[PDB]
């Protein structure tokens, strides 16, 4: 139960010390995981659906790119190459707190399971319509469609003002960067990523009208008052049960 | 939010005095998002839960406030006021034990009170069901309470104190955590509004009778107040779906 959230909390410290994860991601990884306790640290519904519309989204794609910053690096360093590759998308290493060492490390990081993976954003030469926010001229710069996971709010903005079709990963539903996304999937990202890599296979041959029939139905403004709406109710039944001395929730 | 930049620092300059568990760094995020979902402020069941925990304090024969990295960075001058307002010990009882931390927080604590008695430096007692270094507590302290404060505190470590008798009072703000869940009164609220608020409520009840103070505890009921916690997040999240920007 517990037994995760110390596995990825001791993740993200490793992926500090290892000169990965900013200090800025220690506090987010905690924040993240306020959230999930609201959510019960599980895939609802309501994520399953925004997944099921990213994936579509992302075959349907002419320029795809996955980005990744220092808590993907640290948490989900094989499944983000995996769900690339699932996507046909290219890898660009963002970070909002950049260093190029930090950069370095992340690359060598995602190497160590893809030496032969091609890796964006070590040297962006291009910058977003927003010191920072350079990304990769092949990367993110001519992309349709964006994952920008655990991102900084603003940061979402700008790219979606830029003319991008955004979709982030996010546990916090009341987010700038949830809010401002295109498709906003509420699930912790160790858990959305291997989803999206099997709903990936699972979508591989389905037709182009198939596809665009997810998309079509999917509205994110409804799927966020959904999530919310989870959270208020379960929420609502634990007032109701009672939750003091009690074992698990 | 200035405030929230202030604390934020104040944690990290602690972790990197080697004071701070790096753990803390993420206990101190999630606190931030919970300390949000309340509203930054101290609700009337965290006040209920407080005059509570400080009548049933007074009521102790061994009241013990334990003192952990996050609470050294955070408040190390209001919880050695709270000891001395509810004529409580203080011990040092870290999750992630080391000696040098040990020290580095006694120091943090003797900058506000050179002369302050600080229990946990040699612990020799085992708390039943906790191995190694995170399982024990002085023979003095925490060992011999009867009422005992662990704010901060990991649920397994909260939950072994209840097992052994011991009353535990805790400030957490996540009111769902098995600590928050397992402690007798689980005050939720961020401690640095927490402690001075207790200061306050202590000196306020300093002369009322053992029966005066009975009446608050027996009218005390833990299950409740979480309950209403919970229901004072949910009204807060709907709210909140209307209190700001949208899309
Ligand atoms: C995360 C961070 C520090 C990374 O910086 P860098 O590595 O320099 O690019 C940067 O992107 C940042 O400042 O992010 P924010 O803290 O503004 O927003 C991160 C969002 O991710 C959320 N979150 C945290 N962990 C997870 C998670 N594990 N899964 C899904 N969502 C998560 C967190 O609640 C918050 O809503
Ligand atoms: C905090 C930590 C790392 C300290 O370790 P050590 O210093 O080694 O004893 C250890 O006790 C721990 O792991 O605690 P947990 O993370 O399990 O639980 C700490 C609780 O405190 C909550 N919290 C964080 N900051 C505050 C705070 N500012 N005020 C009230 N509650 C807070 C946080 O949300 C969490 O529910």
């Amino acid at each position: 139960p517990r037994y995760w959230s110390l596995y990825y909390r001791e993740k993200i410290i490793e992926g500090m010390e290892k000169g990965m994860t900013a200090k800025a991601g220690l506090i987010a990884h905690g924040r993240g995981e306020a959230f999930d306790y609201l959510i019960g640290e599980r895939t609802i519904e309501p994520a399953e659906r925004a997944m099921r519309a990213a994936v579509a989204k992302f075959l349907l794609a002419e320029h795809p790119v996955i980005s990744v910053n220092g808590n993907v690096a640290a948490l989900v360093p094989k499944e983000t190459i995996e769900l690339a590759k699932a996507l046909n998308a290219k890898l660009e290493i963002n970070l909002f707190y950049r260093t190029e060492e930090r950069v370095r490390t992340i690359a060598e990081e995602l190497r160590k399971y893809d030496p032969e993976i091609e890796i964006l954003g070590i040297n962006p030469t291009k910058r977003i319509p927003g010191e920072r926010g350079k990304v990769d001229e092949n990367g993110i710069w001519k992309a349709d469609v964006v994952l920008v996971p655990l991102e900084d709010g603003d940061r979402t903005e700008a790219l979606v003002r830029m003319g991008k079709f955004v979709v982030t990963v996010d546990l916090n539903p009341l987010s700038r960067s949830a809010r401002m996304a295109d498709i906003t999937i509420v699930d912790n990202i160790v858990r959305a990523y291997p989803r999206m890599v099997e709903l990936a296979r699972e979508m591989k041959d389905y037709s182009r009208e198939e596809l665009l029939k997810i998309v079509g139905e999917y509205d994110n403004g409804k799927t966020l008052s959904d999530v919310l709406l989870h959270i208020r109710d379960r929420l609502t039944r634990l007032a109701e049960e009672g939750i003091w001395r009690r074992k698990e929730l």
